[PDB]
């Protein structure tokens, strides 16, 4: 009675998220979930065996079958390829795979009850995502710097004038953002905004730069009116326009559960995730938001106890069955995605929780060993729990 | 015999922080200082009526004196318009003596041991300064680029910045002068060297090679020019970081260090001018009307005044150091001690305890109301001072 998820991509990779990586999948997922899977190792080891070619391959299959889960991998540095005996320094994995898909990052964080966080009234977890993928020059004594635009159609050139240097010099710079990027940010916002079920709203100090942060106001709403007004009016949820010192003033004394979108002008405590939403809004990447713990790592190598946090990686496992259950209408995947969230939330709040976990209640140097459990039987216990709350779930 | 103090601005205040702010003079400064003070009521009231020449007579007077304390005002805006009957929508205090002084904002946090941490490892503060300070529309495809012409006849350097494919977009240009970034500079060090801490400046110059590139030859220069031997004599260093590297070596740290970053109620903002002896200390937080409400209403509050003592502490540690007196440094550490310890020894305001007994599980007895706190931090300073004529 094995539920059927389908094509799913799923990424191997290194250290101590490798060791979690194969306990999640042989403890949570497979037991319960058989999948389509399309494996590929993203080991340093095998990445460096097939010249790199493996994060181009993954990344092409996550094209095809819109559904990508990935384990944190390294990116090689000069004291890394000493270490491996790299051919070369390669380039990380995720920003390939980013290149490849092309979309935006959103980070959401997994909130807990008894785990203290700011402001303490946000009940439901933030996402937040900032648009992504600049000409500097230094101006060496007095003068006039000004930016031009001549259009490529005749008309005529626009000269604005950016500062008149009087008396020394200084440094200059000019950006600039194409209409296409705006509209795919637009579009993965809203997107993601449908795929949570979660009121969208676009942060941004237009006071400032009024035609910068007007025109991404203008898109956003040309956009939200044209074809998400009605779908966001079926679900209750609304799309609204703030400005940045209203927006985190509006935040600190809200509930919770809405997508933040703000303008591009970490919390590594194994907490949050890092969703890559293209802007077709069927091809997604999860992953988690920490490195590969090398320093759990080496104490596993030496035999040594180790205390790692799986719930990001877990919740990457969660997203990307959501995300994959959203597109096949599959209601039984949907369902179990959900329960395992709610398994991993609940058996923290019961009072079974890592060490990273237990550092924030009772006080970094006053963790007992008694407060905490250890990597494989907080797996054991989320295995335990998963199961009775799949079994009591028949019902 | 009181400790003599000095000349010292304060700055009146609004709402709750002004009631707080008269509890912290009249039972924790005045009964064991005696300052040259140099009051200026900030009350939106008076700011009205006198067409808010206050604030600038207030600066004018930190500038003559290096030393202010500030207590939160309100911004205006419409509410605030409506209610109060303003003559008219005054600018932001904070702006008025931020332009008329100038120089860079660091924001310090204060730590206490039981209170949870952002990151566990950190049990020293760590002070983060920003360095704070055109556009248009694309129609279509045609070509931005930015130009330069020198003053002294030199030819003109242009760069293209883009050259606008199939469809338009928007464009904008950037500027920072040389004496802004020698400013941050000299204020980067000089707070360095106040609180006796390693100076990093983090940036990402990778991308920008030559803007950032500038950043960090300018502090590289004046470093090693003229604070390279104090920061020697004092065992305190300046290392420059890339974004990336910093924050995994800050990560690894207990903190204690002086982080100045370019920018692409337990909080206090203080403004630090180049000079290195007028400094504007204030608590990094609102008026709370929210606890104001209550306190007209007759219901019970219990609001953090920490952020305030220790704005207060900060100005006069300045002035002692400027002054040169060992006693009202040692005064103004002792205050920010017995803040630290009385929070730590289990008596605190209710939204302390909400971090560590949980928002919904905080009963009356693990709190104490404003006036119990102050009692409190008045008893335990009296009984420091005590101890310490030793
Ligand atoms: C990357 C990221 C994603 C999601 C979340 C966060 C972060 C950092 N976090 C957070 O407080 N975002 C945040 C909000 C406001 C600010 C201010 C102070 C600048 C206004 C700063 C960070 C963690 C946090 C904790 C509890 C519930 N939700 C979250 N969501
Ligand atoms: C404005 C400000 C100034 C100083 C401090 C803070 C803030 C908010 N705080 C803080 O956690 N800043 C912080 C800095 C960097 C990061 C990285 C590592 C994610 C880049 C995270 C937090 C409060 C805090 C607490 C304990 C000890 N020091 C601090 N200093």
């Amino acid at each position: 009675k094995k539920i059927s998820g389908g094509s799913v991509v799923e990424m191997q990779g290194d250290e101590m998220t490798r060791i979690i990586w194969e306990l999640i999948k042989e403890k949570l997922i497979f037991p319960y979930v058989e999948l389509d899977l399309h494996s590929y190792d993203l080991g340093i080891e095998n990445r460096d065996a097939t010249n790199d070619q493996v994060t181009k391959d993954a990344a092409e299959a996550i094209k095809k079958h819109n559904v990508g889960v990935k384990c944190a991998t390294i990116t090689p540095d000069e004291k890394r390829v000493e270490e491996f005996k790299l051919k070369q320094m390669w380039k990380s994995p995720n920003g390939t795979i980013r290149n490849i898909l092309g979309g935006t990052v959103f980070r959401e964080a997994i909130i807990c009850k008894n785990i203290p966080r700011l402001v303490s009234g946000w009940v439901k977890p933030i996402i937040i995502g900032r648009h992504a993928y600049a000409t500097d020059f230094v101006v060496p004594g007095p003068g006039k710097v000004e930016i031009t635009y001549t259009p490529s159609d005749g008309t005529q050139k626009v000269t604005y004038l950016v500062h008149n240097f009087e008396e020394g010099g200084g440094v200059a710079m000019g950006m600039y953002n194409q209409d296409k990027s705006i509209e795919d940010f637009a579009h993965s916002s809203f997107q993601m905004a449908l795929s949570k079920g979660w009121p969208l709203y676009l942060s941004t100090k237009n006071t400032i730069l009024k035609k910068y942060d007007g025109r991404f106001k203008d898109i956003f709403q040309e956009i939200y009116d044209k074809q998400y007004k009605s779908q966001f009016e079926a679900q209750k949820i609304w799309y609204e326009h703030r400005l940045i010192d209203d927006m985190v003033a509006q935040a600190m004394k809200s509930e919770g559960g809405f997508i933040w979108a703000c303008k591009n002008y970490y919390g590594s405590l194994g907490m949050m995730t890092s969703v890559l939403v293209c802007p077709d809004g069927k091809t997604v990447e999860a992953e988690a938001a920490h490195g590969t713990v090398t320093r759990h790592y080496r104490m596993y190598q030496k035999g040594q106890e180790t205390s790692t946090n799986p719930i990001a990686s877990i919740f990457a496992w969660t997203r990307g069955l959501a995300h994959r259950a959203k597109l096949d209408n599959n209601k039984e995947l949907a369902f179990f995605a959900n329960a395992l969230e709610e398994v991993s939330i609940e058996t923290i709040e019961a009072g079974f929780m890592t060490k990273d976990l237990a550092a924030c209640i009772k006080g970094l140097p006053n963790v007992q060993r008694s407060d905490y459990l250890n990597t494989f039987e907080f797996m054991d216990k989320l295995g335990e729990n998963l199961k009775i709350k799949l079994a009591q779930a028949k019902l």
